[PDB]
């Protein structure tokens, strides 16, 4: 389904070319930058959770955004998915006139790019968001974003109010099967005691790089394929390799944990649920019509 004001040819007329251009610079970026697909999907995700899909993270007035510097390491994103977004905004300036297409759909579109590219499944994207000028703060960043430190029945209240159910919940967490996290996100399941559900030879593993609490590093999210999108998320999971509380407690929990199973198994059940779920994550609270704006410049304000 598509929300009311979203549709598949909303560039039709105005930049046809819009998708070819942002898939182009996203398969050129990655091969220099092979990190930056996780960190392009991982910013759809995080700015639809922080107020809706609408670019408000982009900002530079904006929590968590290309300006931050006081948030803790696991709100402080990567570096160069901002500027991707910005560069790609700029060449369909050049193409199709500036104030054309939104940022919040370069950001949808970029997504779905990142995976293909990561070797996940292509999926149609449908566009016509309107941006946010809203700064986002504090506040609205831990109301949105669960912590990794959350468990299965928190996760499915927060994913409920905008209706999204177990099914999404895990389907969406497998976009942890590419990317990186930091030591102070998962350090809880290491000091003062080792978490029970971790798998004790992966948990020897992490100490390896997090030797100490508080420890400045960052290590892949998929210990099997840390930059393949595939299905071994959730072979970790099964084998108790999940790096986050809220990565493992899928499998704990009887809510999620015969969809781990049955992902596990199937990467070809995983694929087919991924792209529904990603088009439901992505118009979640979006504008449209003439709500909102066409941001010109996606760090700032028009
Ligand atoms: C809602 C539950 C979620 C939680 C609690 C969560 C938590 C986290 C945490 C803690 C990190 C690492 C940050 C750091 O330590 O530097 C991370 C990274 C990441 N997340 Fe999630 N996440 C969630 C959902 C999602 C979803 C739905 C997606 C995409 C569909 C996603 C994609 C990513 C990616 C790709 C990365 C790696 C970013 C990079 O390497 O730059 N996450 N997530
Ligand atoms: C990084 C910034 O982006 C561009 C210019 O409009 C500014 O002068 C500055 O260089
Ligand atoms: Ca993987
Ligand atoms: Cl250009
Ligand atoms: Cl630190
Ligand atoms: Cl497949
Ligand atoms: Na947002």
């Amino acid at each position: 389904p598509v929300a009311r004001g979203l549709s598949y040819d909303f560039y039709k007329r105005s930049c046809p070319r819009a998708e070819a251009i942002v898939r182009s610079f996203v398969q050129d970026a990655v091969r220099r930058d092979v990190g930056l697909a996780a960190g392009l999907l991982r910013l759809h995700f995080h700015d639809c959770f922080v107020q809706g899909c609408d670019a408000s993270v982009l900002l530079d007035g904006s929590a968590t955004g290309p300006a931050e510097k006081q948030a803790p390491p696991n709100l402080t994103l990567r570096p160069s998915a901002f500027k991707a977004i910005n560069d790609i905004h700029d060449r369909l300036t050049r193409e199709c006139g500036g104030s054309v297409v939104s940022c919040s759909d370069v950001l949808a579109l970029a997504a779905r790019d990142s995976v293909v590219v990561s070797g996940g499944p292509s999926y149609r994207v449908p566009l016509g968001r309107r941006d946010s000028p809203s700064f986002a703060t504090q506040q609205d960043v831990l109301a949105g974003l669960p912590p990794p430190t959350a468990t299965v029945p928190a996760l499915l209240a927060v994913l409920s109010k905008i209706n999204l159910d177990a099914t999404d919940l895990v389907a969406l967490s497998g976009g942890h099967t590419i990317g990186l996290g930091h030591c102070t996100s998962f350090e809880g399941r290491l000091f003062p005691r080792p978490d029970p559900t971790l798998n004790a030879t992966f948990a020897g593993r992490l100490r390896q790089t997090c030797p100490a609490k508080g420890t400045d590093r960052r290590t892949v999210l998929d210990v099997r394929t840390p930059n393949i999108f595939d299905n071994k998320y959730y072979v970790n999971l099964v084998n108790r390799e999940g790096l986050f509380t809220s990565d493992q407690d899928l499998f704990t929990n009887a809510s999620t944990r015969v969809i781990v199973s049955k992902f596990a198994r199937s990467q070809k059940s995983f694929f087919d649920q991924f792209t529904s779920s990603m088009v439901q994550m992505g118009q979640i609270k979006v504008l449209t019509g003439s709500q909102g704006q066409i941001r010109s410049n996606c760090s700032a304000r028009n």
